[PDB]
C-alpha cells in the first residue's frame, strides 16, 4: 500500500509514531476532583461492591461488611483515582516493621485507607526469590513508612515491567487511561459554554467612526449607540444612513455534538460504562438490578472483580481469619425452573436432587 | 481490465505494492498503556478465561482457580499486547537449566508471568528432531536465563516462519494487527478536540492596520479590541467603520464521523470484539451471560480459546499434575428440555436415559 | 448492441480485456501478517474446524483432538494464508524416501506443520499412470526433500492444469482472491486516517508577503502568524487588513463511506463471511452456535469443509489408522420433535423406532 511518489512519507502512518502521555501525580489529583470521573470513579466502584461479595463464611456474616467493607470501597475507588489505593493495617503501637503474624492480629487493631496520591512503592527486589520485580518490599505512605506484610495494595491495570517504576509500582489511574479524553471533553464543553455568549454580533459598519476614534472624541456615537441598544427590539426600528450598514455575524461550533459524540464514545470504551450512562439516558438499560441491566456491562465489572479486587481482597480475607471471599451474581426467575425440577421426578415422591445445585435459598 | 490507455499504471492495482508494518518493542509497549486497546486486552482476555474454563478434575476442584487462573489472565492479556505472555515456573533453587521432572515438582514451586518486552526467544533448532523451526530451544528472560521446558509461552497468532525471528520466536501483538488502526482513530481523536476550539474565528478585516503594524505603533488597536472583545455578546453592536469589514470564517472536519467510523469498523474486525463494544453501546447485545449476548462474539474467543491458550495451558495442565483443561459453554434454559427427555418414556418409571448427557447438575 | 458511430470501441467491452494478477510469494507473507486478513484467515479455519469434525470412532474418541487437531488448523490456516497448507510426518529417522507403511508407523512419528511459503511442489507426473498432473510426487520443504506420500498437502482453490505451476501445484491464498481488494481497502483506509488532518486549513492570504520572502526577511511575518496562531480561537478575533483576506478551504473524501462499502461488500462475498463480520456488528447474526446465526454461512464453510478439508483429513486419517472422518452439525430444539416421535405409536408400550434415527443422545 506504499509506492510511486511521496505518498509513502505524508500518509497517518510515517507522518507520525505513538507516544503515550504521563499524567503526573498532581494532574491525578485534580482529575479525582473533576466533576466527570468523580461519577465514573464512584460508578464502577459501586459497581463492583455493592452487594457483590460471596462470602464462604456465614457465620459472623460479613463481619467484613459492619466494620471495613466502606474502608475497601473508598480505597478501592483510590484505585481508579489514582491507580494505587492503599489498605493499612497495624495494631495500637506503630510500627515500620512486619506485623507479628506469629499469633495472626486477632481485631486488635486499627484500619487505614490511602489514595496513591500521598501513598506510594519504593522498594522492588530485582531477584527472582521472593516477590518478582512487580511487588515492592517496603514503601513509605507519609513522613512515615510500612512493611510490605503490613500493607494491603489496591493495584489497578499495571504496564509492561521496563516502565513500572514510572507509576511507582502499582496501577494506572483511569485518567492516564482517558487523558485523551477528559482534556478533549473539557475542552468541547468549555468551549460549548461560551460560544452561545457570541452566537451572533450586531454590527455598526458606521461611516466616519474612523474619524471620530482618530480624533478621540468618538463619546457621543458610543452613548447614541448604547441608547439606541438600550431598546432595539422587535418593537422600535434602527434608524441608520444609506452610507452606514448593518449587518449581523454568526459564529459556531459547526459540529459540536459530532465531537462531543466522538469523545464520549471513547470513555464509554475505556472506562467499560455504557454510552447511555454518559449521556446521562441511564433509565434505559444501565441500572443496579443485574437480571439484565446490570448485564450491560457487568463483565466489565466481572473482569475488575477478578483482576484487581480479588488479590487484595484474599490477601486481606485471610489477615482477619476470614474465609476465602469472591463474587457471584431476582431469584423469582429461576424459582420457575426450580418447581420444573421438582416435577422432574414425582417417584411417588422423592427429593429433586437438582433443587440443592440451584437458588433453593 | 487493462487496456488501451495509461490506465494500466495509475490504478490502485500498480501505483502501490503490499508492505506491512513491524512496530518496534518499544512501540509495543505505549500502546500497551493507551487507553483503547487497554480495553481491547483486557476485554478479549476476560472473555477467555472468566469461568469458561472445563475442568475434568472436581477432585480439589479449580486448585488451578485460587492459586495462578490469576497469573495466567495477566500473562494472556500479554499475549495480546506484545505477542508474548510467559508463565515461568521453577523450585526455591534459581535454575539455569531444566526443571527436574523426573520427580515432577510436587507444587514445591514458585510461579511468574512475564510480558514479551522483557520476555524474548533465543535459539530455535533448525534441525526436524525435537522442536521444529516454530519452537525455542532457551531464550533469556532478562539478564537470566531460562531452559526451554522450564518456561511456558502465551504464543498468539504466528507469521510466516521465513519471518518468525522478526517477531522472536512467537505471537504478534494485536498492534501489529491494528497498528493502521490506533494510530490512525488517534489522528481522528486528536484532530477531534483541537478542531473545536477553532470551530469558528471573528476577524477585524481592519483598515490601516496594514500601517499600524508596519509602524510598529499598533498597541491601541489592540488595546481596543481586546476591550471590545471582552463584551462582545448578543446584547452590544460592534461599531466598526465603511471601510473596516467584520466577517466570521468556520473550519471543520466534514467528514469527523464518516472516517471515525471506518476505522472503528475495521478494529471490531480484527479484534473480533462487534461494533457495539467500541461505540460504547454495550448494553444492546455485548454482555457477559452466553445465553445470546456473549455469543454475539464467542466464536471469535473460542477460536482464541482453542488456538492460543490450549496449547500452553494444557502444558501448564500437565507441569502441576492437573488434568487436561478445556472449555465449555442459565441452566433454567435446558431444564424446560430436561423435563422434556424424562417424559419421553414413563414406562411405568424408567430413568431418562437422555438426562445423564445434558445438564442434569 | 453495438452500431453506427464510434461507440463499438470506447465502451467497457473492447477498451479493457480482463487479467488477474499472480501475486508474489513474499506479498503472499506479507498479507498473512495485516491485520484484515489475519481475522479472515483466523475465522474461517476456525469456523471449519471448532468442534465440527464427525469421528467415526468412539473408542478413542478424539485422539485427533489432544495431538494434532491444532496442528492441522494452524496447518489450515496456511492453507488460506498462502495457497498451500502442509503436514509432514515422519519416523525417529530422517527420510528422503517413502514411509516405511508395510507395517504402518504406529505411532512413533513426528507430526510437522508447513505455510506454503517456505513449502512447495515440484514433481508432477505428466502421464496419466499413478497421479494426474495435479498431484506432486516429490517435493522440497527446505534445503531437505519429502516423499509424496510422506506428506499432506493442504490445498485450496486450484486453477486451470494449463498454469497449476504457476501456483507451484496446489492452492490458491486468499489474498491471490482478493488482491484487489485489500490493496483497495488499504487504500481507502490509509486516505481515511490523513484526510481529517487535512480537512480545513486556515489561509492568510497576505499582501506583501510576496515580497517578504522574495527579500528573504520574511521571519518576522512568520513569528506574528505563529504567536496569532498560538491562540486563535473563539475568545479572540483575528486582526488582518483590508487588503489582507483569511479563508479557509476544505478537503475531504467525499464518497470515502461509498467506496468503503463497495470494497467490503466483495470481501464479504468472495471469502464467503457476512457483510455484518467485516463491518463488525458480530452481534446480529454471525456467531459460533449453529442454531440459526452460523447458518448466516455455513454453507461457504461446508463448501470449505467437504472441498478442501475431505481429501487431506481422510488421508490423515488413514495414516494414523484412524477411521474415515467427516463433518455434521442445540439438540433441546430436536427434543420437543424426540418426544413427538415417542407419542407417535403408544401401542400399549413400544419402542418409538424413529428415536434411535434421531438426536437419542
Amino acid at each position: 500500500d506504499v509506492l510511486s511518489g511521496l505518498i509513502n512519507r505524508r500518509n497517518s502512518m510515517a507522518r507520525n509514531r505513538v507516544s503515550h502521555r504521563y499524567l503526573s501525580d498532581e494532574e491525578m489529583r485534580v482529575m479525582y476532583k473533576a466533576g466527570l470521573m468523580s461519577k465514573i470513579i464512584r460508578l464502577k466502584a459501586g459497581y463492583a461492591l455493592n452487594d457483590t461479595l460471596k462470602f464462604e463464611s456465614t457465620q459472623d456474616q460479613e463481619i467484613y461488611k459492619k466494620r471495613l467493607s466502606k474502608h475497601v470501597k473508598n480505597a478501592t475507588k483510590f484505585m481508579l483515582g489514582f491507580g494505587r489505593g492503599v489498605i493499612v493495617v497495624f495494631k495500637n503501637g506503630d510500627d515500620l516493621s512486619k506485623p507479628l503474624e506469629r499469633g495472626v492480629d486477632p481485631k486488635l487493631l486499627k484500619i487505614r485507607v490511602f489514595s496513591g496520591d500521598i501513598a506510594k512503592g519504593n522498594n522492588p527486589d530485582n531477584d527472582l526469590r521472593s516477590e518478582r520485580y512487580y511487588k515492592p518490599k517496603n514503601y513509605t505512605i507519609k513522613g512515615h513508612t510500612i512493611h510490605w506484610t503490613r500493607v494491603v495494595d489496591f493495584t489497578y491495570y499495571m504496564p509492561s515491567e521496563n516502565e513500572l517504576p514510572d507509576y511507582y509500582y502499582g496501577g494506572m489511574s483511569e485518567s492516564e487511561l482517558i487523558y485523551e479524553q477528559f482534556i478533549n471533553d473539557s475542552v468541547v464543553q468549555r468551549a460549548s459554554g461560551s460560544i452561545i455568549e457570541k452566537a451572533s454580533t450586531f454590527v455598526y459598519k458606521i461611516k466616519g467612526y474612523k474619524q471620530l476614534i482618530q480624533a478621540k472624541k468618538e463619546e457621543d456615537i458610543i452613548k447614541y449607540v448604547s441608547t439606541c441598544e438600550d431598546g432595539r427590539s422587535i418593537y422600535g426600528g434602527l434608524i441608520t444612513d444609506a452610507d452606514d450598514e448593518v449587518s449581523t455575524l454568526t459564529q459556531s461550533l459547526t459540529d459540536l455534538d459530532k465531537v462531543d459524540n466522538v469523545t464520549l464514545r471513547r470513555i464509554a470504551m475505556v472506562t467499560g460504562l455504557g454510552m447511555t450512562v454518559l449521556i446521562g439516558e441511564q433509565a434505559s438499560g444501565l441500572n443496579a438490578s443485574g437480571e439484565k441491566e446490570r448485564q450491560g456491562f457487568q463483565d466489565t465489572i466481572e473482569n475488575l472483580q477478578s483482576d484487581y479486587l480479588e488479590d487484595p481482597l484474599n490477601r486481606l480475607a485471610e489477615i482477619f481469619q476470614l474465609g476465602f471471599i469472591e463474587f457471584k451474581d431476582r431469584v423469582e426467575y429461576d424459582k420457575k425452573a426450580v418447581d420444573v425440577a421438582k416435577v422432574l421426578w414425582e417417584l411417588g415422591e422423592d427429593y429433586g436432587a437438582y433443587l440443592k445445585d440451584k437458588d433453593v435459598v
